[PDB]
């Protein structure tokens, strides 16, 4: 199994971290976050708000560099450009993958994962992503 792919990642290390995790319901980054909880899966949502607080049972933290648990999936929901900023520091503190937000594209996100070898995934959602092989609760 010399496989080397986001296939090994996942089937090996499941671990879901939010960028930006606030109080905004109303957002497409609190709808993913649970989402992936009631699913089933590690949900790490880190924001600067909820440094030192709980998220839906989740414990927050003011950087992603405060948080004792190792990434293995970024969830960048929160913009655009975001994924570029938390795609350097996930690579920095040694990421393994990095989701974007479905619809759209970043060439410059991308190419910044591949100098390192990360595995970048842009315009592609987990929500949409799940059901895809009909595994969907």
């Amino acid at each position: 199994m010399k496989e080397n792919d986001i296939a090994g990642i996942l089937t090996s290390t499941r671990t879901i971290a939010l960028v930006g995790a606030s109080d905004k319901p109303d957002r497409p980054s609190y709808r993913v976050m649970k989402y992936l909880l009631d699913q089933g899966y590690h949900v790490i949502p880190v924001s600067p708000k909820v440094a030192g607080k709980t998220l839906l049972g989740q414990q927050g933290y003011a950087t992603l560099a405060d948080v004792p648990e190792k990434v293995d999936m970024v969830d960048v929901f929160r913009n655009s450009e975001a994924a570029w900023g938390v795609a350097q520091e996930a690579i920095a503190i040694g990421a393994k993958t990095l989701w974007l937000q479905l619809g759209v594209i970043n060439e410059q996100a991308a190419v910044l994962a591949r100098e390192a070898g990360l595995s970048v995934v842009m315009d592609r959602c987990p929500a949409i992503e799940l059901p895809r092989l009909g595994l969907a609760k």
